């Protein structure tokens, strides 16, 4: 019975922190950026979520007073959290498919990539969310009890449809994103291995007296420019030109200490460092460049999906415990009054939701990032 004044204080909670926060995001993201395909999906995620905080008050009248007036409401109120709850869910696979999509061949890439088709894809979502929730407005009646045989299928659906298939998906394709994010990061540690070693083999052999030493170091230097020109686009063809020249280099040098001089071969290697600034640096930084971006963004979109499915699991763990066991039961008596703070947590995610987006991030200079 307490329970019941822990799932109105979670409620009162959720309302309070719910309405400013989401309002801010959805008018700051609003009217301060410029429409791409990115952020409109964000931009619909949260209007979902205020939507769903909007139809909070009439819950928490209801749940102080055990509704005496109209039996309108007990249809109504009920549908709008299982809108938000598939509303919420297909846009989250949808984001995930399209950023595991990105990294795919160009033709899904330059195919369509137009705000109209998001918008498109947007409304058959929220059209699709709207034909699955009318069941529910469908089967419901009053006895003031407010409850529902098609009991025992209307559930199974739900869990099959709204839980099951898209935490496969976004599984499937954020497995797939890590296990290829993890293979671009042995190449760059092997790229800086090959400069690192050629850095202080060109260190070592400006101080080296005696032709032998020169040799060895020019060895070493041949050897890993080797390797590092074998690691791998115009871009592409001018990294393998510079490479060619560098060898080109290192064995003029190699051929001039053969012949026993010694400061013509340290002239020779002090030449190398032009074309090394001038053709490989770029590439290294480019390289650096283009590999956060993707974890600042990974990471915001499997921190949300993760939060989610958390928040949600316990109504269906609930909703199938309710569904096989029998009811006139000692079991049922608390099943009932634990139903309530698990369909309150359920519902409470919706101000978990935005804090995320500025932990992990002025409002438009936290939020704008974190919307990349
Ligand atoms: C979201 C929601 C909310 C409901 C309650 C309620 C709100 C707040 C709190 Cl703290 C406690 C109760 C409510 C009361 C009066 C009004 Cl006017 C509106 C809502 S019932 C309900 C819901 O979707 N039920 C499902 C299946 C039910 C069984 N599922 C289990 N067992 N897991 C359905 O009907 O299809």
């Amino acid at each position: 019975e307490p329970p019941v004044i822990l799932s109105m204080v979670i409620l009162s909670l959720t309302f309070l922190l719910g309405l400013p926060g989401n309002g801010l995001v959805l008018w700051v993201a609003g009217l301060k950026m410029q429409r791409t395909v990115n952020t409109i999906w964000f931009l619909h995620l949260t209007l979902a979520d205020l939507l769903c905080c909007l139809s909070l008050p009439f819950s928490l009248a209801h749940l102080a007073l055990q509704w005496p007036y109209g039996r309108f409401l007990c249809k109504l109120i009920p549908s709008i959290i299982v809108l938000n709850m598939f509303a919420s869910v297909f846009l989250l696979t949808a984001i995930s498919l399209d950023r595991c999509l990105v990294v795919f061949k160009p033709i899904w890439c330059q195919n369509h990539r137009n705000v109209g088709m998001a918008c498109s894809i947007c409304g058959c979502i929220w059209v699709v969310a709207f034909v699955m929730c009318i069941p529910v407005f469908v089967y419901r009646e009053i006895f003031n009890r407010c409850g529902y045989t098609p009991l025992v299928a209307i559930t199974i659906t739900r869990l099959v449809v709204g839980f099951l298939l898209p935490s496969v998906i976004m599984i499937a394709c954020y497995s797939f994103i890590v296990f290829r994010m993890q293979r671009a990061r042995r190449q760059l540690a092997d790229l800086e291995d090959n400069w690192e070693t050629l850095n202080d083999n060109l260190k070592v052999i400006e101080k080296a007296d005696n032709a032998a030493q020169v040799k060895d170091a020019l060895t070493k230097m041949r050897a890993a420019a080797l390797d590092a020109q074998k690691a791998t686009s115009p871009e592409m063809k001018d990294f393998r030109h510079g490479f060619d020249i560098l060898v080109g280099q290192i064995d003029d040098a190699l051929k001039l200490a053969n012949e026993g001089k010694v400061k013509e071969a340290q002239a020779a290697a002090e030449q190398l460092k032009t074309t090394r600034n001038a053709y490989i640096q770029k590439y290294l930084e480019r390289a650096r460049s283009t590999l956060k971006s993707q974890s600042k963004t990974f990471r915001v979109a499997v921190v949300v999906v993760a939060v989610f499915l958390v928040c949600w699991t316990p109504y269906h763990i609930f909703g199938v415990l309710s569904l096989l066991t029998d009811p006139e039961t000692p079991l049922g008596k608390t099943l009932m009054s634990w139903d309530h703070v698990c369909i309150a947590l359920a519902s409470a995610n919706s101000c978990f939701n935005p804090f995320l987006y500025a932990l992990l991030g002025s409002i438009q200079g936290i939020l704008e990032a974190a919307f990349s």
